[PDB]
């Protein structure tokens, strides 16, 4: 199907013309006032950064200039029954010259100028949020009208007026009385009445430019009364700023049991700080990152960007940093490279805190630990790059065999003094310590002088079958490690096995003999056990028993299995019953069994005919 | 303190002037070329939209004038030399005056103005894509300078050619040996000649514009070649087309077992389709794949979730010519359109769903049995109570007062139970024949109310979380049991006397029962369901013991033994009474990992038979 009329015929014959490009005013607006902006309430979010923006230069000037400081406030109003909100500033303000150039050109601020003359860049660069120049234009999508009042504080300036309706064209004149500054007066629409209510305008305000870094009044009240304290040194701010900080981003009442207060410039600037609660995790903390993004004192609202790994979301605490690429629209650009590495950097950062936390305290670490450990048993299994597991395994506490009961150790330092030239790691499940002790599997492996790691919580298998490895040794369980390891008469022994071939012939695939067991008169072994276990209870007897193959083993040592011969010598009947108890017994230790509701009746039968001679 | 400040001193006194809005042409070509798009692949699908609209305008120009319809279809050409990538189309082409008043001036489209003269705006108006005006300016974000070769369609046009750096200035001139149509030029970035690779091109080009309406071809072969059937009526499209497009939209090999063709256009536009894969949910599946498009071509927002978060496990596309979008053609959050979209997805489905049960019970029996836990999980989810009530009409549930495998659902038991009866009895158990042998079921046995049998597990948080339908009250068996109202009195109060002081610390009272016949003891608690759901949760997780009751029963056989048993083996009696109470924790199900009970266990199996 190769029909491609694709070439280089064309050829220039007439003279080259030479022309600029044009912009239609009119559809900009339109585009900027209605397929810009998810949310209608970003207005009052881009006015009051227009303000600090002006606060701040005016301070700034004052300031090279060495002269007294006077009042620096924001001041928001609402009349409900005139359907208006007003904003009023005390900074640089501008004359007719700036407002018929600022205001009256799309994408042009004056803000970035101010910027590029300043040649140093470092101590007003970090406090200036513009940098588009369509900010302004947003009012127009609550407003049918606005009026803007302004004055320079050159001495010399006067007052002056604007008005608009949005519709491509605008009025300038003067006006006489207008107070040192800037004051922005709207009329809402019909539809958009609902912002002249008190109380939507503080929930705006406190979701949006609660940080603001001069004071802010609504209708006459004082509403920043809170300092962003991860923009300071940690040796400046004490340990009661930090708990109210905590307190109020995590809207909870107890206190942080650990607080990192992290600053770094070298590959990206990083301001943040994070917390730890101190009580217990629930349900809803485990169900669906509670770590707020800024910028400048301004929240960029993520809300699904996931900054922060997801095993991770159980930290709370703000991030803010300077060069975050964002969009028109005020947003964070959608999986970019510097958030694939500000994630990585901030990921490993709060590891290596974790990791020094051990070595200081060891009780605290313990019971955060016994607390936490969830999160990072699921962090282990959903990562993908095998050097973030080991990372993330190092925190992991479990108990070994080589020391007293009731105290923790680490895979680390289980590896530090282990056999000097075997690269095995064993490990064993059990619900406790006694249950650990007396299994039948670490008697059958009792005899090797190895040291196994008893691990008691849930999902913990699971974990260790997705590590695999850790500094190049092989994580073993001892039930595999027992089938790769390679009293009674023997004429009544083997007349016994083909008996119970002969009666469990469907369920068992084939039986042997064992000398390792001492307390268990059975045992269950499979090729691999982990995987079975974990596989069998996410989906009676047969159906589970093929896809198994449960190889039975027999203790002749064991009394129960001694009295058997002569129960069935004397009444098979009551042989019948115990044979099956004993393989249920066997496969209830083994941990094969889902719901034991079944063996309950049998159990009774046995009981109620086993003893009724006495 | 009130710090008030604010006054109305302000007053005008002067002439008011007038101007107009004027415009920034370099920061805005910097706003678009550099933050504007989260990725830098996205022009290929502008340039495609773009000659897609022109070969419209073409079609519905010649068609009007009713003159012949000459081959139409657009070029991409790949070219690694020299790092170029090049479109072409055979539309209707542009003039001078047209390239220099539609390309050189920012947000304006003559898209717009060909569909408002058109006199109907409903017959094309639904096949136009460009709405901006800023699309075609993409190419500078991985371009240095591009050419277009351009030449209208009408009888006596002239070629041209519109070269441009994408530094503020572009200059125009004539050419010759142009062919009708247009033709642009692309000299990739250093750093972007990414896409003067065959494989990336095909990717995107497979990503977003697959579904186009006119043929194009990649390099020489045609790429799209597949048919978008949910813009096609329900009647033309067969069986065969469905299979396919199954295939290739659900990315597997078998059959899909459920097809809807929804299809509405009354409160909103909508054309969609939905499929039910025919395989068995794996460990995997426990965007949905129900892309969105919209003029077909890709949206791609795939998280804002059109679809509810239950309902993941089905396969399809839906289409919708009337949602908004933002300055970068990314879907607008949470408008309006998107929640009443929702709501009649989920209606319809829901709709759907039945009427599929009513149809054929056999086959809806397997898709229950196969898809049974997203139908729980959405129940749990959910929060309105009418939500809850209409997820629950597809439960299917077996009686007592039905033979063994038949099941029914909650409409017919509150359809054909007694007038006076207002509430639902039902029991949960592995199996049935535990269901009907439970010592609980034992005490309702008396009654002749209808219970319903649960075996899958989740049932009972389902059940529980549920509470209430068709105005009735959810409550279980073990539940009534409480709130309900051969060794006589005189030898069997002292024995539970007896288990008192055994079991002091583990049962809180023992009693006699009367309702019970095969089972020795029976175990009771206040809150059966919620202390079983709790207690399952904490051996899971530590996350943010109890007060159980014992009742024995003086008919059991091998309760009459232990009579005898305290005179002459107290010993043997101890165990042997904690296995009868640790056998009945565990027929009431409210028993942890049993691994702790086979050494006593097997202490009794090796004493009790030492005697034969
Ligand atoms: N209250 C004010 N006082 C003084 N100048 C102001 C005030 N509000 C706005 N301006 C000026 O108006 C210009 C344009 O405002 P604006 O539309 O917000 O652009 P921007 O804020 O610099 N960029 P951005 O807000 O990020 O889209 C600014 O550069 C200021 O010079
Ligand atoms: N291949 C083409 N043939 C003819 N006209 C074209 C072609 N490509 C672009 N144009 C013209 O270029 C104008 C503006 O281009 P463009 O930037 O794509 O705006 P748009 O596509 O109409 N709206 P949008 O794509 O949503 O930003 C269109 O109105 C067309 O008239
Ligand atoms: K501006
Ligand atoms: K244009
Ligand atoms: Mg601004
Ligand atoms: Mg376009």
């Amino acid at each position: 199907p190769l029909h491609s009329i694709i070439s280089s015929t064309e050829s220039v014959q007439g003279s080259t013309s030479k022309h600029e490009f044009q912009a239609e005013t009119k559809k900009l607006l339109d585009i900027v006032a209605r397929s810009l902006y998810s949310e209608k309430e970003v207005f009052i979010r881009e006015l009051i950064s227009n303000a600090s923006d002006a606060l701040e230069k005016l301070r700034h000037k004052l300031v090279s200039d060495g002269q007294a400081l006077p009042e620096m406030e924001i001041h928001l109003q609402t009349n409900a029954e005139k359907g208006t909100i007003t904003i009023q500033d005390t900074g640089i303000g501008m004359t007719q010259e700036e407002l018929v150039s600022n205001l009256g050109t799309i994408a042009r601020s004056g803000s970035k100028a101010f910027l590029d003359a300043l040649q140093n860049q470092a101590e007003a660069s970090s406090k200036i949020i513009g940098q588009f120049g369509v900010g302004f234009y947003s009012a127009f999508m609550v407003a049918d009208r606005v009026e803007v009042y302004s004055r320079s504080a050159a001495p010399g300036s006067l007052g002056y007026q604007w008005l608009s309706d949005g519709s491509g064209v605008f009025e300038i004149a003067e006006a006489s009385g207008v107070r040192t500054g800037t004051k922005i007066i709207i009329h809402l629409k019909s539809d958009c009445k609902e912002f002249s209510s008190e109380a939507r305008v503080r929930d705006v305000v406190t979701k949006y430019s609660n940080f603001v870094s001069f004071p802010l009044y609504l209708n006459g009240r004082r509403m920043n009364t809170l300092q962003a304290i991860w923009m300071m040194d940690p040796k400046d701010v004490g340990e009661w700023q930090h708990e109210e900080f905590y307190r109020y981003v995590a809207q909870a009442h107890d206190k942080p049991r650990y607080t990192l207060h992290y600053k770094t410039d070298a590959p990206l600037n990083i301001r943040s700080i994070f917390y730890v609660p101190d009580m217990k995790p629930s349900m809803f903390d485990v169900s669906r990152s509670s770590v707020a993004l800024y910028s400048r004192k301004v929240l960029i609202q993520t809300k699904a960007t996931d900054i922060l790994p997801k095993w991770l979301r159980f930290i709370r605490g703000v991030v803010d940093s300077e060069d975050i690429p964002l969009n028109l629209s005020r947003e964070l650009l959608q999986e970019s490279a510097l958030i694939r590495k500000l994630r990585d950097v901030l990921q490993q950062r709060l590891i290596k805190f974790f990791i020094d936390q051990s070595k200081k305290d060891a009780e605290k670490y313990a019971k955060f630990f016994e607390d936490y450990g969830l999160f990072m048993r699921e962090g282990i299994v959903t990562a993908t790059e095998q050097e973030v597991k080991e990372d993330i395994a190092k925190l992991l506490r479990y108990e070994s065999s080589a020391l007293p009961s009731g105290q923790l150790t680490s895979l680390s330092e289980y590896a530090s003094r282990m056999r000097a030239g075997t690269r095995n790691i064993y490990y064993l499940c059990a619900p406790n310590r006694h249950l650990a002790e007396h299994s039948p599997y670490y008697e059958a492996m009792k005899k090797k002088d190895t040291e196994v790691l008893f691990c008691f919580e849930q999902f913990d298998e699971l974990t260790l079958l997705h590590l695999r490895e850790f500094d190049k040794k092989k994580l073993i369980s001892v039930e595999t490690d027992i089938v790769v390891d390679h009293c009674l008469s023997e004429k009544e022994t083997e007349e016994l096995m083909a008996w119970m071939r002969n009666v469990l012939g469907s369920r068992v695939t084939n039986v042997k003999v064992t000398l390792r067991l001492d307390t268990h008169p059975a045992m269950v072994t499979v090729l691999e056990m982990g995987a079975a276990r974990h596989f069998l209870r996410m989906q009676t007897q047969e159906e589970r028993a093929q896809l198994l193959q449960p190889t039975l083993e027999i203790n002749p040592r064991h009394a129960l299995i001694k009295k058997l011969n002569q129960l069935r010598a004397s009444e098979p009947g009551l042989a019948q019953l115990l044979v099956d108890q004993i393989y249920e017994n066997a496969m209830i230790a083994a941990g094969l069994v889902d719901d034991p509701r079944a063996m309950v009746g049998r159990l009774n039968e046995l009981l109620v005919k086993a003893l009724e001679r006495h």
